[PDB]
């Protein structure tokens, strides 16, 4: 056609300077054989892209901020857990619809059909993609041990270890005293395990084969690629190898292409790093807001623990206030758990601006959320000891880590009520702060510990399985005025979630700005949305808080409107009472 051809055109009338530039950026002058190359590969993608994907194209760019919309709601989950195969993902989707899920992270032809079906219903496809590494037992690596210097050029590898040792200068090690490292027997750059080689982004070849993966993924049906540790994607010597800026520059450069072929899609950026470091992955300087679409709001995440577990928001407040501003076109993944662990990334600095120390902070949380502390409801379990830091990952489900757990084998109807209200605390601070919610498998149910993981011999060992449990559907079906804990948590969440749909301020395009309150276990967060101040009050406290009124009445005037629960009120009289565990999102009534 000449209208695809003319399409094709102004898409790179548009973004290819942008593509250009970068790829000359770090690949100097290998870049014009390159773009030369790439563009046969976009050409190929290009025409080979379906129809009706084409008309998601279209739509996206008529909506550049689908992914910012209220009504957007995530929903992670192993596919082997969830529905043992693709096929049964497909058997399940009329509850995720339910839920009100449009975007379906799946953990690691019928992908391709599976992706149909979620269009169908709405729902787009999330996937792992990892940027860094491939198996040993991968093409190119055996292609490698063959001697094809073509494919051994796809890595990082070394003859005599003057090289490897001279990396290992800068590079951070587990232990000092010690050699467990990054290389494996010539020498191969291995980061992580040691059949996973690091693939070798200087060389040209890499970029084209890794973009042409993505094209072809995005030609199946995926529409957003969860770019997994793109962090060690580039390395130089005397540095980390981490955060580097050609980081940046490529996936700007994989960005741009992607947003010629495939304007539907959309990068999540997998950076488990600091916001300083973090800022950088949705686009700093000329990369502003021209790189990946999403990133992991993981900062809220160990704060919004921290905070319940001490009562107290004042951390909370210093450490998103200290949190740099997102490109507005840009949307943050927000969660309350997932199927990792959890490392508390507290700042020093953040605990030091609110009087803490930071160490015993993080000492604290450990103990809390392990079961150690007097007075604590946590039931998690500790994953690994970290090496001279001393700090503790901890694994457990969100209501475990809540305390539903400790609340049911003591039959204490006031320790369950507390609970609940907590888990919903915290899904209620995550679905009304900006951003596609993450609603992590088993949760709006409640799940509890699978303390019984360790009978999977291959779960035996890593005991985040104690929170990666297998989706019982009879359990679902039954919690589906409700009695049980699955169903009234079931039952909270529907409601949050309705609320959330709804209400038009939570438009991720708006960031949540942290207010300071009277009461340190009161957390006040605004939202100045064109359409009104959305002001959101949480009490992190078990308590029965007499709250004044007049940091409400400065933000609303003299009457508010609660969306979540359909209450008005005045905000006149100097003191109003919040319940445990309340959570109110006021507007101006």
């Amino acid at each position: 056609d000449d209208r695809d051809a003319e399409t094709f055109r102004l898409r790179l009338e548009r973004y290819g300077p942008e593509l250009a530039d970068n790829l000359r950026a770090v690949y100097g002058n290998h870049a014009d054989a390159l773009i030369g190359e790439l563009l046969e590969v976009m050409l190929h993608a290009y025409h080979a892209r379906p129809a009706d994907l084409k008309r998601l194209d279209e739509a996206r760019l008529l909506r550049p901020d689908w992914l910012q919309g209220p009504e957007m709601v995530g929903y992670v989950a192993y596919v082997d857990r969830f529905a043992g195969t693709l096929r049964g993902v497909g058997e399940r989707l009329e509850y995720l619809e339910g839920l009100g899920v449009t975007y379906l992270h799946l953990l690691p032809d019928d992908l391709s059909a599976l992706a149909r079906e979620l269009r169908g219903r709405g729902i787009s496809l999330v996937l792992d993609l990892v940027l860094n590494h491939v198996a040993e037992e991968h093409e190119w690596a055996v292609r490698a041990t063959a001697g094809e210097a073509a494919y051994r050029d796809y890595f990082h590898i070394f003859p005599d270890r003057t090289q490897p040792d001279a990396y290992e200068r800068t590079l951070p090690e587990i232990f000092p005293d010690f050699a467990p490292g990054n290389f494996t027997w010539g020498w191969v750059w291995t980061t992580f395990n040691r059949s996973q080689w690091d693939v070798n982004w200087g060389n040209p070849a890499v970029f084209r084969e890794y973009l042409d993966l993505i094209l072809t993924l995005a030609n199946r049906g995926v529409e957003v690629f969860r770019l997994d540790a793109i962090a060690f994607l580039w390395k130089r010597l005397g540095t980390d190898c981490q955060n580097q800026p050609e980081v940046h520059r490529l996936t700007h450069a994989l960005r741009a292409a992607t947003r010629i072929v495939a304007p539907a899609v959309a990068f999540k950026a997998e950076a488990i790093v600091a916001p300083g470091d973090l800022i950088h992955y949705l686009g700093s300087r000329d990369h502003h807001g021209r790189v990946s679409d999403m990133a992991y709001h993981n900062s809220l995440m160990v704060q919004l623990w921290s905070s319940l577990a001490s009562r107290d928001t004042r951390l909370l407040t210093a450490a998103l206030a200290a949190f740099p501003p997102k490109p507005t076109n840009t949307t943050w993944g927000v969660y309350v758990r997932c199927h990792d662990d959890i490392g508390w990334a507290i700042a020093d600095e953040d605990a030091a601006r609110v009087g803490l120390s930071g160490p015993a902070h993080r000492h604290f949380l450990s103990d809390f959320y392990s079961g150690e502390f007097p007075g604590s409801f946590a039931r998690g379990l500790v994953f690994q000891h970290h090496p001279q830091t001393g700090d503790r990952r901890i694994s457990g489900t969100a209501a475990s880590l809540a305390g539903l757990d400790l609340a049911l084998e003591t039959g204490d109807a006031e320790r369950v009520n507390d609970a609940l209200a907590r888990l919903l605390l915290l899904h209620a601070v995550m679905l009304g702060f900006g951003g596609v919610p993450l609603l992590y498998m088993g949760d709006e149910l409640a799940l509890l510990n699978d303390t019984d993981f360790a009978a999977v011999p291959a779960h035996a060992a890593d005991n985040r399985w104690v929170h990666r449990p297998q989706m019982d559907w009879e359990l679902v079906a039954s919690a589906q005025q409700p009695v049980t804990p699955a169903g009234r948590m079931f039952a909270g969440l529907r409601h949050l979630l309705a609320v959330r749909r709804r209400t038009p301020h939570l438009h991720a395009s708006t960031e949540s700005r942290p207010l300071p309150s009277p009461d340190p276990c009161v957390l006040l967060l605004r939202r100045e949305h064109p359409t009104g101040v959305l002001l959101q009050v949480y009490n992190f406290s078990e308590h029965h808080i007499t709250f004044p009124t007049w940091p409400l009445q400065e933000q609303l005037g003299a009457v508010a409107h609660d969306l979540l629960g359909e209450s008005q009120f005045h905000l006149g009289g100097p003191d109003l009472a919040l319940e445990p565990y309340r959570a109110l999102w006021l507007v101006a009534g």
